[PDB]
């Protein structure tokens, strides 16, 4: 069918959207994994644990937002498997942060491509949606992972464990 | 003359804005008419009446801030007569819901054509204007009207006058 | 047909009422034009603009009120084209006020004939309706415009731009 | 490495918990899809949608509390892919209710086998865990889903389009 | 070294951003000069004075938000000397308002050029940055300075001492 | 011309004030530069940044009060180019503190010489103005910079990344 509400809504755009949803749920899955990793009795950095748990809940917010744009435009949601992440053990506070930064650069890439598509297919509505709710969020996050990584490294992580423990106290703990 | 504030504002943009002004005022007249049709002693659905008197007042807001925009950029407002609606009797609640859907998807086509003009003339201010204050509002508008229609249909409207009475109570009365 | 509520309601009154509705929308439209005219970067008298905009929203109430009385008496609303105002460029504050006084004297005329018709068709309900909700409002609005004209002319307008700028500050801006 | 906190926690229990974690995440995914299904403009039952969006967030909670449990006991979390749901179109609100029921009765069955496992490994902490935080919860949840289905049926669902609309109003909307 | 956070950030964009910073710091300097001009014992227009000083601090905000952006995107800040303003003596309130109009149109074109660049390099994050934090802020400033220049002109300035005094009180003084 | 307020205000003092104005504008630029350096994703010390950004704005205040003073005494302001800081990269937090220190003694130096000028020209208003608003402010700034440098060196700056991270937390974040 074609929904009564659909208008200037191209099907690459619609299919690009069902792709992002999955990517956002993917990242939500990664951050859950990082979170409970730093909750391990042998790692025990509670603020690393809550930092990523919060990112896990936000990625969820991202996907649900897109699931809403879809129906709003008259596209139809098709869901897919969520890949388990690439690790079971994230090694270190620094390394987990670097993986986070890598993950978000990559989600950012897809958002930019999704913007290009929306622009190329002359969807001003879809494109302002990406710029308003996603683009600058991803710059902020990526700037923030960058800063953390810079600070964990300058402090002598992940060699110095003292380093990671003070960072969990003094940066991720308000 | 050429206004002292004019900058990057193409006379084709100026004349498109004036067109949109008239179309918004037109919208408002349609809803005004729909509203006072449901206030007739033989239609007597008050929440339908309120729901359109509101959109009537909303569309008037839409025109008024196009008028501001026009002067903001140093163009010049020319008003044209306001066409009376297509109908005097709007038949039923479902139907008026189907009519407004049609109307808003139409006004939305105009906004997407105003915006593409803006893009092509390299007017980012005007394109952003359209994006923030109109596109998204139209997609929320289109999406809602669709929802009401689907519900009226599934309830058994327009035949069932029970359904329309109940939809007025449980859906448009808060 | 004939509405189950109609009573001592003559169809000339009904057609007289549809006419006034249009006329009120007309004035509503004239006052909008005046308003955004003084919002022009090359006119720029904010309080002239806010004054006429407020008159715009009141005429809209003036007309919705009449559309209410129509359905109330079981008459039936037929709308009509809203003719664009007789100017796009209202020249000055003095001249805008003078046009406005002309406009309302003319609308006052139409109401008085409507009262005459209501009286002549022995409709004391329609007659009290015009006495209560319109007649003294039209005397107040005519007197107010006259005083503004008197003051703007006594301040040496419209050749003294100083004149009109002080009037906008000291009379229309509280 | 064997965790410094592990005590009377059998590696069969550990692997049984990780299994439940995945099942709970999976249910969360099912409710998610059920939810934004009723957000489509052709379904348009907003309280069905709210009701399922909530259970999705609850099933998430279910998983998170299991991941805390694993680490509390000295086990090690291993996530796995999240299987997308069986349907992309859940047909009707009655049906989704019937599917949800089936789903919940399925997860209840897994926790009773986890419970029997715990008991047989003489793991009373893990049995008391399942007793307090899951068993009565699923039992309340199964009973409510039975109630809603029984009611949707008794009102004439899913054929009576009015029925589902009203259940969404009168039962799922407070 | 490429900054760790960089992504879709063009070296033209970065250098153009560095130019806009200088241009904003140059704006703030001009408005500073204008403000203490009116503070002179032989000009003595405190509201002109306070008007431009507020505008001076605004421009400094415009620059600092550009700088933060450079860092967010991984760009690199390079400052250059701040050109002293063109005049030491700004003649009068009218001429000062005119010169601000010229200044802000010049800033506005540089920013439209910066947006164009951003679009030419497929940097939607940058373009929507310029869109939402600068473009309509420049239109507002340009409209307001338009109105001010107009109202000063119609009053009789710069020939009428009275006019620049009363505009100081009744417009620049709230 | 000679100003109508001018009294016991020497041309050299008028000259030395104008130059002092420029030097405070310079100090504000330096501090602004140091601030956004510490905002870089590869330096990432938020409280060094806040510290220097607060300096930056205070120095602006220093200059505006000189501009105010100049007009009070009947002198005439002449603004010069504001030269860009010596550095684009400030290396480290300790080296930035040390360069702040060097700058503030240089500013102290010129302020003391401006005081000697005022004494020499028997200008006690000018002398007390300098004493009252700048002299102890300069001593306080230099004492605080001295202490910071001292602490940063004892902690092992600049070699110690940890030292600069802990100083940012425990001294500059309150
Ligand atoms: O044979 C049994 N069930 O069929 C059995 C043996 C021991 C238990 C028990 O309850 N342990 O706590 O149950
Ligand atoms: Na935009
Ligand atoms: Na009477
Ligand atoms: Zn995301
Ligand atoms: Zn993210
Ligand atoms: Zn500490
Ligand atoms: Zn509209
Ligand atoms: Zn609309
Ligand atoms: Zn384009
Ligand atoms: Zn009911
Ligand atoms: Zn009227
Ligand atoms: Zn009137
Ligand atoms: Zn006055
Ligand atoms: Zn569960
Ligand atoms: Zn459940
Ligand atoms: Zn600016
Ligand atoms: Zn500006
Ligand atoms: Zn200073
Ligand atoms: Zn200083
Ligand atoms: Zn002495």
């Amino acid at each position: 069918s074609t929904s009564q509400v659909r208008q200037n809504y191209h099907q690459d755009s619609e299919a690009a959207i069902n792709r992002q949803i999955n990517l956002e749920l993917y990242a939500s899955y990664v951050y859950l994994s990082m979170s409970y990793y730093f909750d391990r009795d042998d790692v025990a950095l509670k603020n690393f644990a809550k930092y990523f748990l919060h990112q896990s809940h936000e990625e969820r917010e991202h996907a649900e937002k897109l699931m809403k744009l879809q129906n709003q435009r008259g596209g139809r949601i098709f869901l897919q498997d969520i890949q388990k992440p690439d690790e079971d053990d994230w090694e270190s506070g620094l390394n987990a942060m670097e993986a986070a930064l890598h993950l978000e650069k990559n989600v950012n890439q897809s958002l930019l491509e999704l913007h290009k598509l929306a622009h190329d297919k002359n969807d001003p509505h879809l494109a302002d949606f990406i710029e308003t709710h996603y683009l600058n969020e991803q710059v902020k996050a990526i700037k923030e992972l960058g800063d953390h990584v810079t600070n964990l490294r300058k402090m002598g992580a992940p060699e110095s464990g003292l380093a990671e423990y003070l960072f969990d106290k003094h940066t991720l703990g308000d």
